[PDB]
């Protein structure tokens, strides 16, 4: 009863780190050193905008390369001294050799709001591409409501 | 049950939403087609439940992803997703169930005509994958 409920929740907030998965998979495979020059930076941009569009649970999707060439949807100010490559989600991603990755939850930079990120390498190790949900928005992942007591796993 | 269905749907509405701003009479211009085939190819893709993604502006001119065959006389025009589209004034609409022309398979189609009115976007969910 109380088991089923929880159980329901449980696989409504791993569908959705699951669909954004498959936006990250898609990425990995778009996104190549190519597409990180300069000039390419509006196709980017334009598929992000897609992404993020048709998407109306997603707080921002954002890339760099190993150099630190940055591209977010929406395209906020960003921190003075705010390097990409310097990130949890980024150094996460590279460790995880172009697997997927989901984050502990932790404050963005541009906003301070407290987020889930999902973050793959791309298939050419040029780049890291990320997507952000709001915790409130939210409410295999490793996401779960759990039975505790005192703060205890049971 | 219900819930899982009409969660997709309303899903697949925010792609027509997006799909009937984006597609314009310009997008519609032949130097334009690679750009609607781009974006339907990123829809389908990172969309796994989707059986395919098409649109047709008011002249029959017809984009799908997959690029499927048609049957010889298709006409997107006399179809009833376009035509329902077209009554719901760019309002987004979800068809019956129905065997697609491309290969007879039963389908939901969400459908919305163009901000615009230059053309209609549609969805179209396999009942199979809905259950």
């Amino acid at each position: 009863s109380a088991l089923d409920n929880v159980q329901q929740i449980n696989d409504m907030i791993n569908t959705s780190i699951s669909q954004k998965e498959d936006g990250t998979a898609y990425f990995s495979d778009w996104l190549t050193k190519d597409r990180y020059k300069p000039k390419n930076q509006s196709q980017i941009t334009d598929k992000f905008t897609e992404y993020m569009k048709i998407n109306k649970d997603v707080e921002s999707i954002y890339t760099s390369d190993t150099e630190g060439h940055f591209t977010r949807y929406p395209d906020l100010q960003m921190p003075k001294g705010y390097n990409p490559i310097e990130r949890d989600w980024y150094k996460k991603a590279v460790e995880n050799k172009g697997k997927v990755v989901v984050t502990d939850p932790y404050r963005t930079a541009s906003t301070n709001t407290m987020v889930v990120t999902v973050v793959q390498q791309t298939k050419d190790g040029s780049g890291v591409v990320a997507i952000n949900m709001k915790i409130d928005e939210l409410l295999k992942s490793g996401y779960a409501f759990i039975l505790t007591k005192d703060k205890k796993v049971v």
